[PDB]
């Protein structure tokens, strides 16, 4: 994907780690896999890590979520032979004044 | 290289990522290459990431 919006684009993706090897073989058909995410100023390589993690939300496998900020006139490249939760929607945003998050339960007017 | 300058020495290097597999074979003759830099407090392994980046 090449950014032609003149605004930095927030890209989110994920890497899936099945709980057992059988799930890895059933879903992705490869014993080991790789996910490469390459941009002009960001570059990373991910490898699935099979583990029997504690069962939370009725699931033992995990998904690691990653994000990047593409500059205007820049390109992002995804390559994978398995264990990729591909992006579907991006976010073209321009940042404003430095603000924060208020953790409250109060009426909004 | 062993430091014997009684001072901290700044060392700069680089890792090359060719645009296509053809360039990689032509230059370095290996499908996959590795660059390992090891010191007492710095250690890192690099692998070429062949991609067709914008010109």
């Amino acid at each position: 994907y090449a950014n032609n919006k003149e605004k930095e684009v927030l890209v989110l993706w994920g890497v899936h780690h099945p709980p057992n090897i059988g799930d890895q073989r059933a879903l992705y058909h490869k014993e080991n896999a790789y996910v490469s995410v390459v941009s002009s100023h960001y570059s990373r390589k991910f490898t699935p890590e099979i583990a029997k993690r504690p069962k939370v939300r009725d699931q033992e496998g995990r998904i690691n979520y990653y994000w990047t900020l593409l500059e205007p006139g820049d390109t992002i490249i995804f390559e994978a032979n398995g264990n990729l939760i591909a992006p579907r929607y991006a976010f073209a945003l321009s940042r404003g004044f430095g603000s924060g998050i208020i953790n409250s339960n109060a009426p909004m007017d």
